[PDB]
């Protein structure tokens, strides 16, 4: 029972990934020390691909074709989950992939525990826009996510009657200058929100960034789909405050089941991995694909697959399930508000879990 | 009634967007000589985008930002209809892509007229594997949509049980080293079926290559999804003939809505325009895109759009319609071989018409 | 006696590209009529490439490999050039690439006609500065020579005190949107000078664009090494005069073998092929070419090659010739101004052409 | 004193950049514990770019525009050269460049530290030649530095007379399929050297590989350009010796300098960092970094840059100087030949330091 762990080290998107590999670990922890799994002890694997596709691909390759593995959760940003995409399929393993997504894709063979588009986006557009304004700018990080991601938020805006003004894209590696000059873009466009698709070290960045431009009064939030405890824990309270994010899950969540995992993870994780929504979400899929194992009692793809869609977890963001139809998950859609002293406040949380559609066809969206 | 004509006359893919761009300008003709489109005539607008991404973008923005056009047929290679996509979007054009594609795309403002996955890999990956051998090897040209397609095909291989070999890749400008590198490797897979989503020029090269490697006696038939009688056209009849394709059309059905299209085709398109599928889906749309327009009145694209999904056509296929859940069309799927004297002789016909599904998920699929 | 011509019928450059087509044409018309070389009719073979990199090496490929052809002139864009390098030194064919470029490249089997960076830049950023001012801003297309020209350009201004203020860059294919937004750039940067390695279609647009930001009144002159006839054809009056360029040669210099060259040119370019100085370094080029060929008695490359070096050519824009050591030419470098009228008003001249030193060491370069 | 090192801790070169962030660490030691410079001690600063070109330019953004650092040696990969090339010239800072590469360049703000290939592969080619054939086929990764470098190389064989079968590239980070596909060809290829050009970890996974496909009995010896003790340092003995290598220098090089900077390298470097060529680069050039500013007693650049052509350093390889006219060094070319128990063994040394030509022109080149 050997699991392959696919999180970036180092790299752009080093510190979110670095919670997620903290968030399965802690899954692992307890399904092993619970008697583990059929009475042997599960094992992972780690090595870091840097936040890049290649190292990812290699990485995958390495795990699967050297130290037989045919489990994986890991990769982040799409365009590294498209990479290994095809070496799970060929060699029949499965990956779960623990992360917010900009949809259209199915693999039989990769596991989707974050929220694609209409369990993010869609409720979050109308909060913006019934809450805050029409008029938004969207500035992303360079790659697939961000330009997919702001594709649908697009169709969003235009359902609403809202007005998108500009879309300004930055490289994942970007030079002050390049920062500067689409702060700028943001700051002339004169929008009532900031949609943020920018990942990684540039989120941090882009936040001071925008603060700074408008110094004292009035500027318009930053919504963001990945924004979480990782990257917020690098800006200043006052930049961080007031930001808008959607998310499955927050680590200040009420709840018995998120104290239970919060307190966990604060005996557990190094002081430099944070307690986020994409640590929540690699903790659910490695427990889920423990518990499937232990019903078919064995470390059989297919043994485990069967009953994969089959076990309903109580994840710390409430009841979470798998839809065979699509390999997609039921997830809770809470959209909070980040404190002047920078903990997320909940300030809206949809009724149930939003099952998942990953071809979206707004005109088809409910409406929030 | 302006509409805009993205059609390449330069290029790796000009023989078949050449035969597009007469589909569609016929259609015109039709319309136009039918008393028009409220007494004024249909005007059509073209330009080379010469096969690239950047110039298709660059001719969409042009057609739309400075000759007023809201109406567009045309683009062939998927990454090409990207590029054109957030165009169309941002000014609220429709734009008809006749063609066939890879799935796991929607846009508000794309009218998808060629087949998807389900509609053309589904019907012939059972046909191959039943009928020739479960062994296969893909050969295609590098860039997304021969990628994208041999993706769903090694799931559907997957399903009944098949093989894939080996995925070969090639430019799409290639040199004979590549050609010949390819074809080796095609050679000493010893597959029952070459999978070929090599498009354009490369095709004929690629058939003939495959074919001169083989010499004397059995070799491997080349189905394709995208060869049709203009790549066909470039080839000696040894090369071409036993050849297997799927498509909606083929200009040799025994119909009247076939040769009806066709003895009128022979009437209109230039000795170097072939009649072929293609050119079939680009004439079809374009008759939807002014029969809509009539019966709204107007040539707004609100009041086009509404009646779209209204008009069922009486296409030379049989009966085509588009979907509104998805923008895609219900169409035929015939599966013709080619003659040793070179015309496509259906071999299989889907019973009715295939509805769409681009969000391709092989075991919910329907079992041919 | 077959020559292989490469260059864009189609695309970004096509204006130039024709014009030094054309160039090369009436060289051999020239070198035919009279008498030919060696009794044999030297014939021309030409193909589109498009301006694409990918299909100027196939075409290049098509050439040598399949109607072999060992003699080339072609290639305009830099990339361009270096797709189809490797292919003849390959087959051990000749190409000759009669354009200006950035330099810091060697080829046994390229014979460089346009001026290197110490030919062309180093005299224009002193007539710049020493006339009119040290601040100045670059603007580029986004590929090999824009960036590696800037490059120079850079170390140049800063020997001579001056002061980079930006380096902007656009898309070969832009868009109004990326024109929009380095017009601006380049306007709130508030040079004396703005130095284009903008090449094709968008060197009009830039500078129609430049002029209309600044409305009425004092706006910096736009100094390029590429805009040609070619570019300014396609220009208001307005917008073109007072523009600078420097190159070997201008349609309008004074003398008896311009005013040949011209005269000629008249009698024999379509009206869509223009008089520049890029066709009169390929018309050299190929008399040279025919030259040396006569000169050795025979079409083969070593035969030929040996002369080439040796044969002095009296040029349109005065005394050519072709360095063995590095394979690029001495040259005249003019720096012209245009006319309220649009005729190249040459304002500069050097003394005597200038010897090609292609690895540019500003400290080292003669100071103008 | 402040200086920036730009060498990957982690990636497909991290190996190599790690023996060479140490060998410059060595020098800051040495020249620190002689009173430092001008009685401050010399702090240096380390990031970890990974290997990837824009986390070489962040990193020395950063590092130039944040800790005000003006002095750096690093860079391994030329395209990551190239990255930060414009950062320092557009800051006015110095980079030592302490490895082997290509040629055909030249920035005022970068000392070219390793060998140009006419000081290397100019040597290399005259000895595989006339010491194991004429027929030779070139491997290298899929980048700036193996086509170029192969380039030449060509140029090289094609002077005395030899060939060159095949070019064969494979990705930075490779899968065994590439793996196994290259060796293939080179298998095939039936040359009597292979000329490798691939660097970090895909080398010695390489070199094993072709070893294993060759099992008992004569294959081919693998010159490089780049193979250190680094790279060797992973390969069975058997798949390491017989190998060929030019380089300046060697660990094992007779010499009270090589035993000097050995005995003390050896009693300061990690376990992870071996003893190479590209460590005794950096150390030198650090060292003259150091020798220079004490002399100008200032750490200012132009103040060092003026000392920094004036100082010859008696290096561990030999005694070195830096060309004023080009920035590159004057350095020794040795040609040694790993023992069956994986030693380098020097079989050939230039009888003096090779002065550098960048701009490389075979024919005028000295003939070894």
């Amino acid at each position: 029972p050997l699991i392959g762990l696919l999180f970036s080290e180092t790299g752009v998107t080093a510190d979110i990934e670095r919670s997620q590999r903290y968030g399965a670990l802690l899954a692992v922890e307890q399904l092993n020390r619970e008697g583990g799994v059929g009475g042997r002890p599960i094992e992972t694997l780690s090595q870091d691909p840097g936040g890049d596709p290649d190292r990812y691909r290699l990485c995958a390759e390495d795990f699967i074709r050297n130290r037989g593995v045919r489990f994986l959760v890991g990769c982040y940003m799409s365009h590294t989950r498209k990479a290994v995409m095809p070496v799970v399929e060929r060699a029949d393993a499965l990956l779960c992939y623990p992360n917010p997504y900009e949809g259209f894709e199915y693999s039989p063979n990769i596991v989707y525990g974050g929220p694609a588009p209409n369990q993010n986006s869609a409720p979050l557009a109308a909060y913006l826009i019934r809450h805050y304004g029409e008029r938004v700018v969207f500035i992303g990080s360079d790659y697939i996510y961000p330009r997919e991601s702001n594709h649908v938020m697009r169709h969003l805006y235009r359902q609403h009657g809202g007005t998108v003004l500009e879309e300004i894209y930055i490289p994942l590696y970007p030079s002050d200058d390049d920062l500067q000059r689409a702060v700028e873009r943001i700051y002339q466009a004169r929008a009532d929100v900031v949609f943020s698709t920018v990942v990684g070290t540039g989120t941090a960045e882009l936040y001071r960034a925008i603060a700074r431009r408008y110094g004292d009064g009035r500027r318009p939030p930053i919504a963001s789909l990945t924004t979480s405890e990782a990257e917020v824990a690098k800006m200043e309270s006052d930049v961080a405050e007031g930001q808008v994010v959607v998310a499955p899950y927050f680590s200040s969540i009420d709840t018995p089941a998120s104290r239970a995992f919060v307190q966990a993870c604060h005996g557990f994780f190094p002081e430099n991995a944070t307690i986020t929504a994409w640590a929540e979400a690699a903790y659910w899929q490695t427990l889920l694909l423990g518990r499937a194992a232990q019903a078919a009692g064995n470390w059989r793809v297919e043994d485990v697959q069967r009953h994969l869609y089959d076990i309903d977890i109580d994840a710390p963001q409430g009841p979470v399930r798998v839809e065979r139809q699509n390999n997609h998950s039921r997830l809770s859609s809470r959209i909070a508000e980040i404190d002047a002293r920078g903990v997320f406040q909940v300030r809206w949380q949809s009724p149930e879990p939003i099952r998942p559609d990953p071809y979206v066809v707004v005109h088809n969206l409910d409406d929030w």
